[PDB]
């Protein structure tokens, strides 16, 4: 309940993983 409520208000995680090039290139650079 409480974990799902803040994720449904700001839906940013689903939009950045839709753009697959600009997400795994950002994580691989900071290692």
């Amino acid at each position: 309940s409480e974990a799902v409520k803040f994720l449904t208000n700001e839906t940013r995680e689903r939009e950045v993983f839709d753009r697959l090039g600009m997400i795994y290139t950002v994580g691989y650079s900071v290692c």
